[PDB]
């Protein structure tokens, strides 16, 4: 599913992720935007042999299940497949997991480099919530 970007910032919200470890909603929005356009689909391969799943970009090196990650973690207990969903519940989960690992979301490079510090409520401009 390709979210439009207030529909992706009402779901996260419903899920409990605005101001979730202090990030406001629009963090979460610009993080999913430039991670994977807002497609559930998404995945990317890292040089590591790991893959990125769904609107967030989860790692299978530490959070998720694909079978094919040598040494890996799967510390949300899901399989990687359930990151791709039309339903954004089980990447929510994670993500709250992830975030609250220790370093926020600098976990998300993307975030780290294109939404840390710029103005994030630009993303949730507009969108009834
Ligand atoms: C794609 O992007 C994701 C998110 O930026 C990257 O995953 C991160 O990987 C680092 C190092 O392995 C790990 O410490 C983070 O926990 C993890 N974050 C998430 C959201 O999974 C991944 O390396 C890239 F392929
Ligand atoms: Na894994």
């Amino acid at each position: 599913k390709v979210f439009g970007r207030c529909e992706l910032a009402a779901a996260m919200k419903r899920h409990g992720l605005d101001n979730y470890r202090g990030y406001s909603l629009g963090n979460w929005v610009c993080a999913a935007k430039f991670q994977s356009n807002f497609n559930t689909q998404a995945t990317n391969r890292n040089t590591d042999g790991s893959t990125d799943y769904g609107i967030l970009q989860i790692n299978s090196r530490w959070w998720c299940n694909d079978g094919r990650t040598p040494g890996s973690r799967n510390l949300c207990n899901i399989p990687c497949s359930a990151l791709l969903s039309s339903d954004i519940t089980a990447s929510v989960n994670c993500a709250k997991k992830i975030v609250s690992d220790g370093n926020g979301m600098n976990a998300w490079v993307a975030w780290r480099n294109r939404c840390k510090g710029t103005d994030v409520q630009a993303w949730i401009r507009g969108c009834r919530l």
